[PDB]
């Protein structure tokens, strides 16, 4: 365990290996720039990513810049957390919230 995180930028064209085919579960970030709420979330993501990077791995897909993933799972509000499973959406999280409400809302993969 480490007092980093790992992140990546995820793209429609990396979007199958990078998350769909990853052995942990991923959370990925739909954000854009120009977002609010997003920038609110962005540090507690970060401190996520490092406190529990054994359990979980976080991404982001910028919305403005990959079009077409954002549409895929129907994402009109952001930020939204999808963390995926198996290839599959297995929770999410819509709209920005205070890390604690973050980390309780993944308690499924991160309690482990």
């Amino acid at each position: 365990s480490h007092m980093a995180g790992t992140l990546k930028h995820v793209t429609d064209d990396s979007f199958e290996q990078d998350v769909l085919k990853n052995d942990k579960p991923v959370l990925v970030d739909f954000w854009a720039a120009w977002c609010g709420p997003c920038r609110q979330i962005a540090p507690s993501l970060e401190a996520i990513a490092a406190e529990y990077g054994d359990k979980i791995e976080i991404v982001k897909l910028n919305i403005d810049e990959n079009p077409g993933t954002a549409a895929k799972y129907g994402v009109m509000s952001i930020p939204t957390l999808n963390v995926y499973q198996g290839g599959e959406v297995a929770k999410t999280i819509v709209g920005a919230k205070p890390k604690a409400a973050i980390v309780r809302d993944l308690e499924d993969f991160i309690a482990d």
